[PDB]
């Protein structure tokens, strides 16, 4: 029931007023929106996780988050780094000996963690096993030197997560599901959804409105494997702002260190997978932010006065996270349809702007 002067009702009015038109105009079947502010958490669910048979979005609904998954690979690499198992400045071939003598002699772990290796976006479809993957990587050359350009890459994120996990002595799937997500308290987050949670796994709806789930291929866990709830992602946002007891002291340091600013591209600062802009942000630069890479050396330390964000999509889903550490506020928006990023950022901006007076 609605209550004037009560936090959850005031926030719900703002969120409803933006999310309901957004879902109608984009034919989005279902969404969950989670907001944190002043140490308190608010979860709002809309519409349907599945159309036939109809299933509503609930607090337990799992959505694919696509490239939001890359921030977990970055957090894992950061955890390995602060634990003394990984140096980001070292070469990929230092950690992957089969690539010694290849172009990866000249690509750093930082490069694959910042989209500056030059590797292309998509893994070639005919690469099915590790032998084929290694043959490909051993024979690969970019047109420009590593460290000169930003090119978003699923392959690079794959290497980042693989190297991080190996430096901890485990597979990536083990590192994520047995170490990272449990230490973060994210008990409803998965690379592979278990049988008791399949009833909660929303269907995605593609551009043709067909129900789809993402097909996991080689190194896909690192780049697009996470299925999760808005509540678990809100915990992840809070952890990224140091708000939770948590994990480890090492885990808090790992999360914070992913916000280190390593390269500038246009107006955007590239962190370890996360991207950030100075806060306050005007909506135009947010939209303009969605290339030559200039190093930030020494790296920009993790900041409070920034808007940190990441989009992610699969064929059937569209996700977004943004948070402002200086304001201890953040938002997670999950949808089971891939709708345009300009709308994700605009709605998030309007919601977060609503959470305090102008001054
Ligand atoms: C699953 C993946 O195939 C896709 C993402 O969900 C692609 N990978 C990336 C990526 O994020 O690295 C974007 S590009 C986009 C370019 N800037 C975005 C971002 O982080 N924003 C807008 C905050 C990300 C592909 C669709």
């Amino acid at each position: 029931h609605h209550h004037a002067n009560i936090d959850e009702s005031k926030i719900k009015d703002t969120v409803d007023d933006l999310i309901q038109p957004l879902m109608q105009k984009n034919n989005i079947p279902g969404m969950s929106v989670a907001v944190t502010v002043n140490g308190k958490n608010y979860i709002y669910n809309y519409g349907l996780a599945a159309k036939q048979p109809q299933q509503p979005v609930t607090e337990n609904t799992l959505f694919e988050v696509g490239s939001l998954s890359k921030t977990f690979a970055a957090t894992l690499a950061s955890y390995a780094q602060v634990s003394g198992k990984l140096s980001l400045d070292q070469s990929v071939s230092h950690y992957v000996p089969e690539l010694r003598g290849s172009s990866f002699d000249h690509v750093s772990v930082l490069n694959v963690g910042t989209h500056t290796s030059g590797l292309q976006l998509f893994m070639p479809e005919d690469i099915k096993n590790t032998t084929q993957l290694m043959a490909y990587l051993k024979a690969w050359k970019p047109a420009d030197a590593a460290g000169t350009h930003r090119v978003f890459s699923n392959i690079g994120t794959g290497l980042l997560g693989m190297i991080a996990a190996k430096s901890l002595g485990v597979s990536y799937e083990d590192a994520i599901e047995k170490t990272l997500l449990p230490q973060l308290g994210m008990h409803h987050s998965y690379l592979k959804v278990p049988a008791d949670q399949m009833e909660n796994y929303a269907w995605g709806y593609n551009k043709k409105d067909e129900p789809v789930h993402v097909n996991m291929e080689i190194l896909g866990n690192e780049a697009y494997g996470i299925k999760t709830t808005s509540s678990d992602l809100l915990r992840y946002v809070q952890a990224n702002m140091g708000q939770l007891k948590l994990a480890n002291a090492k885990m808090q340091q790992a999360l914070t260190a992913t916000h280190t600013g390593y390269f500038k591209s246009g107006e955007i600062t590239q962190d370890l997978m996360w991207e950030q802009l100075p806060y306050p942000v005007s909506l135009p630069n947010l939209l303009t932010g969605n290339s030559v890479a200039t190093p930030i050396v020494p790296p920009l330390p993790p900041q409070e006065n920034v808007w940190i964000n990441k989009t992610g999509s699969t064929n059937g889903f569209g996700a977004y996270i943004a948070f402002v550490p200086a304001k201890k506020m953040g938002i997670v928006m999950l949808a089971n349809k891939n709708y345009s990023i300009d709308q994700r950022v605009t709605v998030a901006y309007k919601i977060l702007s609503s959470l305090e007076g102008n001054k």
